[PDB]
């Protein structure tokens, strides 16, 4: 089928990428950059983002590959050629991640994250008020507040000491960054983890210029009144061709490998 | 309808008790502690815990209902008579929350729990194998472990650094308890959430005598062989007579009220 | 004495300021803002800090005392004439602090901290090998690190999980700032305190560039060496007119007032 | 010297501590465990404190060396004949750690730890006011509380999230077990570092029995009415024949080795 390969861009990554092209043209594979059905990363997981990103506006059209050169990539370039093979006989399973959706009213602007979205200030104090579901939950001040998809609790959300999250879960998680609390500043101090339909708004106190990331885009916007969270509506497609737990890797990443 | 009220054993909570009994005399509400199809209990939350175990083997045939004299409980005491006449009218709404199934095997007995479920050893140091789904994730060194119910998340979970959850999400969380972590011991760290059909199961190591505690029962298992967590079939109803969100008792809880 | 009073700048503290000079009037006191013995700063934490480092120079003849209108300012508003009287009377015993000695060499400057210094990215990845008395500890992946006094443990210091610590233990506090730990990333984790003559060295691994913040004060620095920290050999020296204890104040900041 | 050897108990330690007695027997040294100058520990940090508390009363008396079958033994069973001829020599530095003092008041015991002593409930509800320096701090609610040494910062106190410190540093550091922090519930949450001279007493609520610990011993106190924690007048000292900074053995400890 239609495919397309990106790479890290270093001398081991794009020989394997050459590797693979020849492989496929033993097959009937048209590499097509511009509508690939399936999107293979050879790389980390910021080449995988980079990959990500590339082809968000066509995720239900395209199922993603990695490869670890790695959270996301679960395939070793030893296992290349397997991996062509299979990708050739074209019997796969569908796995689907969710995604955080991030909306930036001014006086709109949406993005996609695939591990998280993070709010930050232009340089002055951080000071938001959290409004869950049109209702004020509490006034949060600190460094930031960081919302994670369930893939991306592993990611930056795991050093604020979030949850880890099983991606069947459909829902996202918010967690502080260096929270004040004392006497009269007061937050939950609890990450919280949100399911489909519920709406988080970060509205403003009184600066205006946040520093806002998705994954690895980060921008200064200006003059905003309104930073709104949600479930996505769209999911990424992974294409799997054996075994891999999300806990499984989860022991891998974290505890032994 | 059928019903009956539960009590905190004080002098406030009884005779509160004995106004609604004479209130519920004036509509077609029969008292029945055997088959009650509403419990109302009178206390704070560790009296809504004993009257959930008091029924929970009707739990698909009872709607709870708490009085505050409490997270659990969302009645003030003096909006009692409006509560009487709104339980009389019978025009509610059902909320259901998730529950929590815990097995122990020997060498079996399954308990029930609203809030949370822990381990911990007999007096001796505690580790145990963490196994997630029939696969080995981890050897845990420390305290003990907490498995939360979303509504106990809340509870002793947020204790050990959890994260709060909505009830919506059928699932469950696992926390740690000063796990040790060095050179050669090594856990995630991280809590854990698990959706439903997942089963992590706690086996031990050396000792095989462990203190295991379903909510406020706490009782000492001995020649243990497996300890199994696992979302229950089983969900317990709420009568809720108007809009009160989990994210503002949240709020109320901590925040401020 | 010599004496200067500094003032938040609002309509409230302008006034107090104005108060208190024509109550020094009728004292023996000399207003003098370049030589004082005397540093009275009317405002809050943020006022102190600006006073402090007015008169950062100096500090071995000067005494400080601050006024809420607050952690280091202990005395309240309504209190202002008693303390021109005590201050006029000249009877008080000194209370020394311990400060933090920050130095940044290329390829030097140094500051003083009363509260803390921490060192950021300047937009990339914060990757720096941590030395410990010339002596390799750790390679640091994460947001940034927090060297902090012992007065400054509440502030900034605590909302990353610090420990709270008296001033009379001459010594300084690091923590992490949301730290990347996996199989290959591994961090302490945990705070550190270290001792008079003890040095730690913040070298850059890639990136030079760092955001450097001592107190209020956050400065660029660009092709850095090294980052030194250790505890100064000046101390902040404040006027005492009462018994106000360390763990009071963190009490009334805090638990309750 | 006066000299004894405690083992393991196992097959590795008992006959190592064999061949050291048969190397000291070429040597003026004479085996004494009644009044030994140098005690000597073959086994785990376990094993070191039993030697400790062992001849707890004759600390300022004896010299500790621990092998490692280890925190606390810095010395390789390998290096053992190299250890018996620097030990037969005579000539080494001595090094001394602070240790804690533990009071306990009924209607009194006191105690000596090395790494850290600790409070719980005798099955019920661990509820506690905190006084520190005949000033109420704070009422805890929670799991209990852990009073640390320096040298056991390292140890059950790092597990609870309390900061590591260097033993030159004379002073002890309380951390929380699971505090409960709601609308009415409220601790400082952080950890707490007392110097010396600062007396920290812990004052029954309603349960009167506590299971109190003490390094490895835990005993069940009832009728408690005070349980004071103070930095000990009391020191142990180590005898160390190279440099080993405590730096350097937290990095090979956690870190890598
Ligand atoms: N202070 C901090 N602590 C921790 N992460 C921080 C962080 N600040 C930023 N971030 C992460 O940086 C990413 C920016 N692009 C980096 C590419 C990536 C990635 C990634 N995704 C996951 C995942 N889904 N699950 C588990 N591990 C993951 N990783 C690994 O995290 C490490 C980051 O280099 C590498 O090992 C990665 O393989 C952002 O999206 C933030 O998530
Ligand atoms: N070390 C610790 N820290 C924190 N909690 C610990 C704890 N050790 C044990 N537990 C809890 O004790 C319960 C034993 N029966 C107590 C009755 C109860 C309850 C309860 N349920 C919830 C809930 N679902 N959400 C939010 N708050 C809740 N509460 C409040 O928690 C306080 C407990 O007294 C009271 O304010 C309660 O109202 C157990 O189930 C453990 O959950
Ligand atoms: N993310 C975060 N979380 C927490 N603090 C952060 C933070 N980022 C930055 N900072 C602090 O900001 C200060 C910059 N100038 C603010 C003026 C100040 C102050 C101050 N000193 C202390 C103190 N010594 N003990 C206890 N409370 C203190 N306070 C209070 O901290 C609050 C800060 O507004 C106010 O209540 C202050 O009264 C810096 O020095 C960082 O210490
Ligand atoms: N939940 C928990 N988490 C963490 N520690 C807990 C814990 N509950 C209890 N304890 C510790 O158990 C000791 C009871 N006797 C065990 C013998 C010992 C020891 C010891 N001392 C230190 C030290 N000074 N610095 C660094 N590591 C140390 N270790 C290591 O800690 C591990 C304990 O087996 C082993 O690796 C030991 O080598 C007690 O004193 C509590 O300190």
């Amino acid at each position: 089928m239609k495919y397309m390969i990106t790479s890290k861009g270093d001398e081991k990554s794009d020989l394997l990428r050459l590797n693979m092209i020849a492989g496929f043209g033993e097959y009937d594979m048209e590499y097509d950059d511009v509508e690939p059905e399936i999107v293979i990363s050879i790389g980390g997981d910021g080449t995988f983002l980079s990959a990500f990103h590339q082809y968000e506006e066509r995720l239900d059209e395209i199922a993603f590959i990695g490869i670890h050169t790695g959270f996301y990539a679960d395939w070793r370039p030893a296992e290349a050629d397997k991996l062509v093979k299979l990708l050739a006989k074209g019997e796969y399973q569908k796995v689907s991640y969710p995604l955080l959706k991030t909306t930036v009213k001014y006086g709109e602007a949406t993005y996609l994250a695939l591990n998280e979205s993070t709010v930050k200030s232009s340089g002055g104090p951080f000071v938001v008020d959290v409004v869950i579901n049109d209702i004020h939950f509490e006034r949060f001040r600190g460094d930031g507040l960081c919302m994670s998809t369930p893939s991306g609790t592993t990611a930056y959300n795991k050093s604020l000491g979030g949850a880890l999250m099983h991606p069947s879960i459909e829902a996202m998680q918010l967690t502080e960054m260096a929270s004040i609390n004392n006497r009269v500043y007061r937050t939950i101090g609890s990450p919280l983890v949100f399911p489909k339909h519920h709406v988080v708004s970060l509205q403003p106190v009184n600066d205006k210029d946040f520093q806002i990331s998705v994954d690895h885009l980060s921008i200064l916007h200006r003059d905003v009144q309104e930073i709104r969270y949600e479930v996505s509506a769209k999911k990424i497609h992974f294409a799997r061709f054996r075994s891999f737990p999300f806990w499984r890797r989860v022991h891998d990443s974290f505890i032994e490998d």
